[PDB]
């Protein structure tokens, strides 16, 4: 049951979105050390902690870009491409490719996947 | 006069990168609250906050990528097409285009620009 390494999609704040990024180190208590992708390293509860490392296909998620700012879509596809993974996020019926930073999962779309993929 | 709705780039951690953003607010003691691109909506200090809405021009800066991770290049032009920011950064003598989030200050990148740019 080695969870170090991993890339998983957890919340940092209190009510924010679960942003993605990778277990750094696993501590006591079930609470990981999870650097994100963004580059902020620090502790998070198993609780706030998705283990979903490719991000699960037909699921809603809230895509970050500088056009329709925060919209929520829905992943219709996956293409790591030189390591470099995109998933095809569905808006108002239109498939667009967002990085893996760009999609983050809002609270209510977290706790939906929680049940299932909940460290 | 009032700093709100004006874009800049902040740290939100004692030792972090300062992450681009937008004042939301601007409350007493020089403290403002800054919702970051990312979604994050935080409270922080003049000192950490850099009033630069355009990127400077020929600043060192770490861009981050799927590819090559933290790099650190220089800006070398900036596009804006459809509100969407692009700036050149230029890692290893190639000039690459980044998204206003894909680039990122470093503590001592963004420690430079306080001097001239800091709230």
């Amino acid at each position: 049951n080695s969870f170090v390494g991993l890339r998983v999609v957890a919340k940092w704040s209190s009510n924010g979105y679960f942003y993605s990024g990778k277990i750094t180190r696993d501590v006591g208590a079930g609470k990981y050390k999870l650097l994100f992708d963004d580059g902020y390293e620090c502790d998070v509860l198993g609780k706030d902690i998705l283990l979903c490392d490719p991000i699960p296909l037909d699921t809603e998620v809230t895509a970050l870009s500088c056009d329709e700012y925060f919209s929520a879509g829905v992943v219709k596809g996956h293409r790591k491409e030189s390591g470099c993974l995109y998933y095809s996020i569905e808006k108002e019926g239109q498939r667009k490719w967002y990085k893996r930073m760009a999609v983050i999962l809002s609270l209510e779309q977290g706790n939906r996947l929680r049940e299932q993929y909940g460290l």
